[PDB]
């Protein structure tokens, strides 16, 4: 009754109805369950049977209903969130608006249907061993990220609350992550006072609402895992965890060149990290989707490659704690393609 075809809505073309959409786990899962949505007694159930997606109305609750869907399951794609699905291939998604073989950058709502679009898993089987090199780069990548980084490129979420990047440059700093510093080095911690004095400076208002946010962050910025999950979300090379994952890389930096080449002939597209708290001090959840320039053939669109994992309690900043707490065992990997049109 709530939602009869109300996804029917979606399925051809105010979606918070989206998010209830979680990728389906467990082994109570249908045959080829790739997400469902639990709804007012409802559940719906997504399916995919050799290249085929059927859905699952099957609730009223003793009621069950079922279609199959052709390009209208390309429509079910896009509006789909920005979650980590089972889908088989790496999908492609066109962003509202005609190509243009001039332009230096993506358009802009290429750039937001890169950040909403939901990724495809790719299934690690054959893990890297973790390398003693891993995440040795890591304080050099946040700094250069951050100094380069564009507050619409690239957004930090902590239990979806927006840290604002001015916030976390201050922060980085304070820290002592500047050109100046070792590789190697494990980071001290900062106090109440240090960094009191950075999320006032940031948030110079004093509203009520923020009085909140300012007591977690607060305390948040003095747990170490917590930086630890920050700063490792920008290693670059956080995502290269198996042989899978680096032939779908591979085969995609080349279809990006062949197609520059046969196209527009003569980049930075940063970060967007989820990290949300829970339940092992306390542990940490983190996402972090990387947004490189991919030339689509309609034009210029963008790869969207997120990758996520658990940073534990313990866990302490450094590119040895974090090299073994994020093994590359670890860590999961997806990829989307959005192109224009």
């Amino acid at each position: 009754e709530v939602a009869s075809y109300c996804d029917r809505v979606v399925a051809a073309v105010e979606k918070k109805l989206m998010d209830s959409f979680s990728p389906s786990l467990s082994q109570d899962k249908m045959d080829g369950e790739f997400a469902h949505a639990n709804i007012d007694g409802i559940s719906i159930r997504l399916c995919l049977n050799k290249g085929i997606c059927s859905v699952f109305y099957l609730d009223g609750d003793k009621i069950q209903s079922t279609q199959l869907s052709s390009k209208e399951y390309n429509n079910l794609l896009s509006s789909l969130p920005p979650k980590q699905f089972n889908l088989g291939k790496v999908h492609t998604i066109t962003a509202p608006v005609s190509g243009n073989f001039k332009t230096h950058k993506p358009a802009p709502e290429v750039i937001e249907t890169a950040i909403n679009c939901c990724t495809s898993i790719i299934p690690n089987d054959d893990y890297f061993p973790v390398k003693d090199t891993d995440f040795n780069s890591v304080w050099h990548d946040i700094y250069r990220d951050i100094r380069a980084s564009d507050s619409n490129s690239t957004k930090i979420y902590f239990n979806n609350i927006e840290i604002p990047l001015k916030l976390i440059a201050d922060l980085i700093n304070e820290l002592g992550i500047n050109e100046f510093i070792d590789s190697k080095k494990e980071l001290q911690m900062l106090s109440y006072n240090q960094l009191n004095k950075i999320i006032n400076s940031n948030f110079p208002q004093q509203d009520l609402c923020f009085q909140t946010e300012k007591l977690l962050f607060t305390s948040l910025f003095q747990d170490p895992a917590f930086i630890s999950a920050l700063t490792s979300a920008f290693w670059q090379s956080l995502h290269i965890t198996s042989s899978s994952v680096e032939h779908i890389y591979a085969q995609i930096m080349s279809e990006n060149i062949e197609n520059r080449l046969n196209f527009m002939p003569e980049n930075n597209c940063g970060h967007i990290i989820k990290i949300n708290a829970v339940v092992p001090g306390r542990a940490y959840e983190v996402s972090s989707s990387i947004l490189p320039s991919h030339i689509t053939c309609n034009g210029v669109g963008i790869n969207k490659i997120e990758t996520s994992y658990l940073v534990h309690a313990g866990t302490l900043p450094s590119s040895e704690g974090l090299r073994n707490a994020i093994p590359p065992e670890s860590r999961q990997v997806s990829f989307a393609i959005i192109s224009p049109d």
